[PDB]
């Protein structure tokens, strides 16, 4: 399976000077539940921000950068080397990778962050037209995650003569 994984606000702002806009543990344990024992793809600039590997999976780092080499990372140069990898494939960010990989994935993880923040990276738009709302699930708030925000899995609906 190839996935996206991703959280994005009301207006899919997803960065703000190379960091996640908002503070939500609880989201951080979600993609720990989904991605441990599995693979993240992610561009060069998301893997900088977070800054070493996540620990208890595979992280793939896709660069154009032929020196890049990182102990515990993976790099790839193509898109197309996404498609070799082995097992459950998340794509993990930023917005470049997005883009280029919205239109090819089979399913979203997606994080609503149902708040206006500042952003200057973004997730493109899609339409509930063309995705099937698998689960929503309310986020749970509490002292430590105080932003109301939502999990979707959205699959990618079939298209079908009438
Ligand atoms: N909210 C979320 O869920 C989430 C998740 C992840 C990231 N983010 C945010 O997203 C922002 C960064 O996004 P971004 O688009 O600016 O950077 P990015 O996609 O993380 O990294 C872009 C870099 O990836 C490499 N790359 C991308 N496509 C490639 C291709 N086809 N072939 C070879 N190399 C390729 C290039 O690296 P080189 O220039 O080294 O070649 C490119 O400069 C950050 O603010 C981060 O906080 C948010
Ligand atoms: C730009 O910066 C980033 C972007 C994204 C991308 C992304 C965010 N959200 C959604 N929904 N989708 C996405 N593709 C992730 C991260 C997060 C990286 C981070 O440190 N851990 N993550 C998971 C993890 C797994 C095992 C051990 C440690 C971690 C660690 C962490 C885990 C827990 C339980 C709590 C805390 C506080 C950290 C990121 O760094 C801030």
């Amino acid at each position: 399976t190839l996935s996206i994984l991703v959280a994005h606000d009301l207006q899919r702002v997803i960065g703000f000077e190379n960091q996640l806009p908002w503070h939500l543990p609880n989201d951080l344990k979600h993609v720990k539940k989904l991605s441990t024992g599995h693979t993240l793809v992610m561009g060069r600039k998301t893997f900088e921000s977070i800054g070493k590997p996540l620990p208890n999976r595979r992280n793939v780092v896709l660069t154009s950068d032929t020196s890049f080499n990182v102990e515990g990372v993976d790099v790839i140069h193509s898109i197309e080397d996404i498609y070799q990898l082995p097992g459950h494939v998340f794509i993990f960010g930023g917005q470049t990778l997005f883009e280029e990989m919205i239109d090819k994935v089979d399913d979203m993880y997606i994080t609503v962050i149902e708040g206006k923040f500042r952003g200057d990276t973004f997730f493109p738009p899609y339409t509930f037209e063309d995705w099937e709302v698998a689960s929503s699930v309310e986020g749970k708030l509490d002292e430590k995650n105080t932003i109301p925000h939502t999990f979707l899995h959205l699959i990618r609906k079939k298209l079908v003569p009438r």
